[PDB]
């Protein structure tokens, strides 16, 4: 079945936020409700406030400030890398992590930027695998 | 660790599917970001339209609409049983169905006008239990 008896008693659905997840995605594809543009140097990436908020320490704090939860642009530091700032965009809607050899550093900063600390943490495991 | 790889051969995380609903719910329930109020009958419950539309056939094809999609107050069926309607927001938000013998029909019949299939399912599958 696609649902079991969780701890608490209660039937819990196994693949509902994943389904969920790739809903929200499909929504960014077709830019569906979509409430914000994050500027990154010459790149524009539209996305869900909610969405950010719940994967970024950076995005909560913004979108939880009276000022700025009501901005339509975000603009980020301009030293932070458009490819490094996409893959993690992905990730948040994804779950999956496009790490590559040429990208990690990247990454990286892009997320301890972004406050992703799970992330960040990935991406000190794998660099430590190399040297 | 909290991932693996992939079938693609991308790293992918076990748990961000449901620690980005885990978020998501605790942004509703501190009342940030919310766009939108669901009526039914004399209550009130305030939601985000992305999740709404991520889980039900009726919210997307709402909010998806040219004309409906900017509303911030949705009326539904007044024959609608709010306690129905509570039990299955609270399901979206959380993969959990607080499904009882006492509530089984409402939330069964909320789940068939919200266009919410798989709960649907179960729901007709745990009547035939009993029967
Ligand atoms: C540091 N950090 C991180 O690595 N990730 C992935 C983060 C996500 C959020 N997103 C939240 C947090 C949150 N609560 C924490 C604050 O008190 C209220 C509940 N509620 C909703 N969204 C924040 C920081 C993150
Ligand atoms: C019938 N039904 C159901 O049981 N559940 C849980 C449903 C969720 C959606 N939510 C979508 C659907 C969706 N795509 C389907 C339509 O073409 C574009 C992609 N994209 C985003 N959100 C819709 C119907 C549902």
């Amino acid at each position: 079945n696609l649902y079991f008896q969780g701890a608490d008693s209660c039937i819990q659905f196994t693949r509902h936020a994943s389904d969920v997840l790739l809903n929200l995605n499909r929504l960014r594809s077709r830019d569906i409700l979509t409430d914000v543009v994050i500027v990154v140097s010459r790149e524009q990436f539209r996305a869900h406030k909610t969405v950010l908020m719940a994967c970024s320490g950076l995005f909560y704090s913004i979108f939880t400030d009276q000022l700025k939860c009501n901005l339509s642009v975000i603009n980020l530091d301009p030293e932070i890398n458009p490819e490094g700032f996409c893959i993690l965009l992905d990730f948040m809607y994804t779950s999956r992590l496009n790490l590559r050899e040429g990208n990690i550093m990247a990454v990286m900063a892009t997320a301890m930027y972004l406050q992703m600390e799970h992330v960040v943490d990935t991406c000190r495991k794998f660099i430590k695998a190399s040297e």
